[PDB]
């Protein structure tokens, strides 16, 4: 798609087909995140691709929204992408947590790239973070910044991405696994 | 330009031509920011377009980088875009300052939009925030999140309420 058309088409999607994500399209979305700007070109975040239904259920239960729409989007999509950061990598710059800025930038590349590849997303930032860390086996010194479902909507210094992309569990390589 | 091509083409630019920014392209870039997602669709930020050379010099002097490259990018481009946020509008969600997340999202829409439109940018986050608030007459309870030069490299919200010229509160649109 054309760039401005991607910006215009992006919306928060809560209803998804069960259609499987194309692996090549997913890896292009992650590549778009890998190409995001960051402070001092440090990359204080990694992404966990969550495909296990049991883990979706854990994430759904952890979400703290007024309505169940976000929880259901996670239940009812083929996968969820979770953005996890290390606050100590770059620390604070002029009174601001750099990790929040840099991880937000990269996650918007995920979101816009999904839209470009014909997939819906929905920013989710409100959750019991401890519960998500327990589900995904994330060390407690890291921060869960945001997550999003990924699916087809219902009609209604070159980084090696392999170091930055996990499947279901923190530390388990997406690209090296029989996923 | 194709979406993926903009992503790949984006780079930090430090050297610029003097060429004036096209107004219509600038407003298209801000529009792209207006369409950014945010928590509860609140918009805790606004943008100051800085065109005054005196103010560019104030900003250049406020930047706190090891090298002078960023300072010079602000001096030698036709304008700089400054993102200013209100922490108290949405506050914190799950131990995180929503304003930083949301402002960063929208600033990346201006960075990418700039690239789409043929202009370079450079994220600048390290500065004497007080000096920039002084220069741009920003109330002290707000935060300067980031800024970027905008220029040609060498070699349903109404954006009117979210876009200022040179000084906080002075409408870009409604000004000559």
């Amino acid at each position: 798609m054309e760039f401005y058309e991607v910006i215009k088409k992006r919306k928060s999607i809560k209803k998804f087909e069960q259609t499987a994500i194309d692996r090549d399209k997913l890896l292009k979305i992650i590549d778009m995140a890998m190409r995001a700007p960051s402070w001092k070109n440090k990359t204080p975040y990694k992404f966990i691709v969550v495909e296990s239904d049991k883990l979706k259920l854990d994430i759904a239960n952890a979400i703290e929204n007024k309505t169940s729409a976000a929880s259901e989007a996670v239940l009812n999509s083929p996968m969820t992408i979770v953005a996890v950061a290390n606050p100590e990598e770059s620390g604070d710059v002029s009174g601001k947590e750099i990790y929040l800025i840099d991880t937000a930038i990269a996650m918007e590349h995920i979101v816009l790239g999904a839209t470009d590849e014909g997939y819906g997303t929905c920013w989710i930032a409100a959750f019991n973070e401890n519960k998500i860390k327990e589900a995904l086996k994330i060390p407690d010194n890291l921060r869960v910044v945001a997550l999003t479902p990924l699916g087809v909507p219902k009609d209604s210094p070159k980084k090696d991405m392999d170091e930055y992309l996990y499947i279901d569990k923190w530390g388990t390589s997406f690209m090296e696994s029989n996923v």
